[PDB]
């Protein structure tokens, strides 16, 4: 309990932290209901403590916006160091100061809308291919586990994006990619109260990062290095100071965990959604067959045109922000929007907090893509709905990852419906670990068209 | 062995380190040695490992000019982090960056030639007491210990200039004030191959300053809050950001171990030489009676007046540079006087090394204060010749450090001679520690002008 006092002598409200644990026990409901209470009892600012380390929560949008965009070179420029991360403290998303802006000029101009546009007929293939798996497990005529069809497809779409290897995950089940990139709670909360033991597992060369995994990916590189992607754009880069060969392998290595569990997340989300609210999902397939007549194929200029598909996305991000939190760590003792804030504390958004308020949203736990119209967008906060960040650090991969979510949800909608059935969760309850997902996995009827 | 080979991928030779030892049982002669071997093997540049710390040693004027002045608050701005701290790290030379700066700044009106004037009445006062308990032990006939006459001398000084309290420590051999400046190797090498154990040691609250004289400081601070010395000038400057109380703490702390074991230290090399050189011994007598007739009381103007007393302590301090190595921790990847220096390499200097090296000194085991005559002292580089560092980050108590010295050593030559006997250790070996420190502890003896 030595820092246990920084909220008191600061007149910062706050949950009373206990000795060596601070507040994580507050985390047994899961850590999007602690914000939410603490939300609800503290008003717009709050602070706790993830054992030792104290965190401030704000919620104000002027302040979000002096975090998150006005003072982010000068004094919150990154994230908060967690567990043994190894030779993955050179990716993008860990890394820090000069070397992370070093890493995001170098890999910005890999997700503009120019390359994206290049990737859309590859990520399409995959569409196709999804579709065909979808058309058979509709004949079993037994309700489908939507994250596996998403899984596999999400991992179709990483491989191909990032190294030019084409497979079908579902139907291929063990290729030596596949596999690999099959193959990646207690041990979160014991380094959060025993961070101390972080340099021990360092040491001892324990990486969070499944190392077996890593060996491989580096091998492949090699094997792909003289023998459009994300290797190929960032090793044409190489041909500030120019990337390294293994610098190479951490973000590659980000890309393939952003694309695979977020987008098979949040599609999971939305096909709930849909079969939940089949008003909804049939308006949604009449934009569609307008838009793409006789299941035509999806482009970019298409994607970009469908303006209820970006309202369901959209609606969906703001019930299950995947991210749940925003962070960063205080650099230096600073007062912003007239609060003192001291270095070294954390200083946390609570994204799904702020995305489920009634001081912004009118009946938040109700599915309503309108909100989200033309007529309604206007006044909706850019820092109250933050689902890829905000400011210099946000996600660098939003528009790939918006493109690669509607173009599955295009061609997967023209071909089929999704019904619930007896053994769909309604309502859907998420887990109380430390990621956002759903307690039991979706599973839905599917019909075809 | 993660980090062994920086030096072979640079270039940079060195000895060949063990796994997780690095080259730490080479530091078996001392390091003092392990210096000059290195820079006699290998030239001006070398490299070598402190557990798995690599430390990058420079003897280059220019390159050392770059380090300590030139880029010293954009890449070499702090020193490298020790053992448990604790609250500590509040204390000027252990902080960093911008929190040094503002200790420097807030501490730099407190060593000023001004203030340091103010204070050389109340040290000459100890001067008298110090001839007062050195006429004694000159009766005995026994060879004097010197570095309880001088220890006990330096902590008087200290603890009257930093809080007004007047003290005998050799004759009030117990006084709560006297005690606990009293009460303050393998640690320090398990540490150093050990260094994720520091956060260990740190949560547990164990500090390499012994705790129990710290809490008595601060009491001591408190009960001199409200009921000319450095507190009061650190307390008047209260009354950048101003300081805090417990800041003032750290800094005390801090100045006791500079005032005490770098003066006496430093005076024991010196008198040892005179000893060792009655001639000089006798010179210095003879221009410390003409510039004061008859024994007359030393003032601020005429200890800066005495050259060949100024050539004496310079010379002595050639020899036994009591830091013996300045650090600095490389902050950023930079390329200095033609070399790439990578971020988080300690860059040091070998003053010790330097100061013995025959490239710039003619004998340089030879006692030979007229180096530093107002001849030959132009032909000196500021940069080789380096006692109390150089540039922004250098020895703040620099002046404070040579007045004291001389005041000491004025008074002690006006009354005594100073004469090997058969107890002296001739010629002077240094202990093999981590301390520049003679082996056995130098005897002489002191007779009566
Ligand atoms: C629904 C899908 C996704 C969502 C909701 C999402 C959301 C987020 C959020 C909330 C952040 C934190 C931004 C901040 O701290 O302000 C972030 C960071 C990041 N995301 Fe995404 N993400 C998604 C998919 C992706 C994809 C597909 C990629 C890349 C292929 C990606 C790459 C990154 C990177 C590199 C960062 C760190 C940026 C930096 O440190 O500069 N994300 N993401
Ligand atoms: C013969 C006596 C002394 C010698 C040879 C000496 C030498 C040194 C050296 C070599 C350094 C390192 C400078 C660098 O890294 O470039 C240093 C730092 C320092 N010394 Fe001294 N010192 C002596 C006495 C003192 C005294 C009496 C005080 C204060 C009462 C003092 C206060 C300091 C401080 C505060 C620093 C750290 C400065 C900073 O971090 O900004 N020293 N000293």
């Amino acid at each position: 309990t030595h820092s246990h006092g920084l909220f008191k002598k600061l007149g910062i409200p706050g949950p009373t932290p206990l000795p060596f644990l601070g507040n994580i026990l507050s985390y047994h409901k899961g850590f999007c209901m602690f914000d939410m209470e603490c939300h609800k009892k503290y008003g717009k600012v709050w602070g706790f403590y993830d054992g030792q380390q104290p965190v401030l929560a704000i919620t104000d949008p002027d302040m979000i916006k002096t975090v998150l965009v006005k003072e982010c070179y000068s004094v919150f420029t990154n994230r908060r160091p967690f567990g043994p991360v190894g030779f993955m403290k050179s990716a993008i998303s860990i890394a820090e100061d000069e070397e992370w802006k070093r890493l995001r000029s170098l890999l910005s101009p890999t997700f503009t809308s120019g390359k994206l546009k290049e990737m859309v007929p590859i990520i399409a293939q995959y569409g196709d291919v999804l579709v065909r798996n979808l058309r058979r497990e509709a004949e079993t005529g037994k309700p489908v586990t939507l994250k596996d069809v998403f899984g596999a497809y999400s991992m179709d779409v990483i491989t191909s994006t990032s190294f030019g290897v084409n497979i079908d995950s579902l139907n291929n089940p063990q290729d030596p990619f596949v596999e690999n990139t099959k193959k990646l709670d207690p041990f979160f909360l014991s380094i959060t109260v025993f961070p101390f033991l972080i340099p021990i597992l360092e040491v001892l060369n324990i990486c969070v990062f499944p190392r077996e995994v890593t060996n491989f990916l580096r091998k492949s590189v090699k094997r792909m290095k003289e023998s459009v992607d994300f290797l190929q754009l960032m090793i044409d880069s190489q041909n500030h100071k120019a990337l390294s060969d293994l610098e190479l392998v951490a973000q590659s290595i980000i890309f393939i965990f952003a694309g695979y569990e977020t987008t098979s997340s949040v599609l999971s989300f939305i096909m709930y959604e849909l079969a939940t609210h089949p008003d909804v999902q049939q308006k949604l397939q009449e934009e569609i067959d307008a838009v793409l007549p006789n299941k035509a194929p999806p482009t970019y200029d298409t994607v970009l045109q469908m303006e209820y598909l970006d309202m369901v996305v959209n609606e969906t991000l703001r019930l299950f922000p995947i991210a749940m939190r925003l962070e960063r760590v205080c650099k230096k003792d600073v007062e912003i929007n007239g609060m003192f804030i001291p270095k070294g504390v954390v200083v946390m958004i609570p994204s799904y907090a702020l995305h489920r308020d009634p001081k912004y949203w009118t009946e938040p736990e109700k599915f309503l893509p309108e909100r989200f119209s033309k007529k309604n967008k206007d006044n909706i906060d850019p820092y109250i709905y933050t689902p890829f960040g905000s400011g210099p650090r946000n996600c660098i991969g939003m528009r790939f990852a918006l493109m690669n979510m509607k173009l599955a949800l295009i061609r997967v909608l023209q071909n089929f419906s999704f019904k619930p059935c007896k053994e769909t969760q309604i309502p859907l309850k998420l887990s109380l670990g430390g990621l956002l997902q759903p307690e039991k996995p979706v599973v839905l009827k599917v019909e075809s068209r």
